[PDB]
């Protein structure tokens, strides 16, 4: 009964984008697999923060199904996602059983990539505005998170406390999101 | 001409109260080095995401002196913090010095127990109150940042980005906080 949630974990991944939505999620008592795309090695992050993942994708993605997938953000991390055959295939299969798709900052260029939610209302970092939009297959949201069916985005490193939240409200509800919340001194 | 930080990393620390820092301040310029306690080998934090640590506290004692030290929380953490006596000895050299000294959520606790900064007004989380308290050492404030002196206290996980702009502010001036703070898209 419990529910579970992918991290893919790419070098060049926005390391706060990572790790806040990791830590709220386990804090919910959410399983969270945090995959290496490459493999099990330890990933250098944007700011050379280096994390050691708990499992390579290729293994992770045979322990499925995940009640959510989680595409972090940093520029170079969203581009090597946008690139993965593999990545691909989960997000298809995610979206056609319907479960949650969630991504920051940067991370929501990779579902343009791979054919994702189109015409759902996205929002990202302004910086990825015209990349997300290109072709208009997707309505621009400037909501600091922003949920349009099953496809969950939000803005940049300062909104991961609130993608989290999101997370959590949306796989165990709104009361469980309050009471993680709370001794974590947020301000609104 | 660059400014150096140190930050120490034990088992059981809170992971996102690690990462932000360090994330933030690189973004500033800042040469942070991220030390394990223990030595190099990777930390295990409160929430299970796992760490790899730029050198060990051993070796990064001896390319001080730096600009700040900060001591992330986490209860377990925060214990391991003040029961090292390699923890008291750079304390009490970067108090002596006048240097700065960051700690929050449960990070200030090892101030109390290695005699630093009695007389401070200070902040914790406020789980932590009672013990940062005892013997009445320091004066208590409820604020989200605390700055008294070269001692700067913070409260909880929700309070990590406005910390990390503290210290920034506090080494590089307000002009690059601001610049820095932009791209993040924070709410306050």
């Amino acid at each position: 009964a419990s529910k579970r949630a992918l991290v893919i974990l790419a070098k060049g991944a926005e390391e706060m984008e990572t790790v806040i939505p990791v830590d709220v999620m386990r804090r919910a008592g959410i399983k969270v697999t945090v995959a290496g795309l490459a493999g099990k090695d330890p990933v250098q992050c944007s700011r050379d923060v280096v994390i050691c993942p708990d499992a390579s994708l290729e293994d992770a993605k045979k322990e499925g199904p995940y009640d959510v997938v989680v595409l972090p953000g940093g520029n170079l991390g969203a581009q090597n996602l946008s690139e993965s055959a593999a990545v691909k295939e989960i997000l298809k299969e995610q979206e056609n059983r319907k479960g949650l798709i969630a991504a920051i900052c940067a991370g929501p260029t990779a579902l343009l990539a791979h054919e994702i939610g189109f015409g759902s209302k996205v929002t990202t970092h302004p910086l990825a505005k015209d990349k997300m939009m290109n072709g208009g297959h997707y309505t621009y949201s400037e909501n600091r998170v922003e949920k349009d069916g099953l496809i969950l985005t939000s803005r940049g490193p300062g909104t991961s406390f609130e993608f989290a939240l999101a997370i959590v409200e949306a796989l165990n509800g709104k009361e469980v999101a309050a009471q993680v919340k709370a001794p974590l001194v947020l301000k609104d």
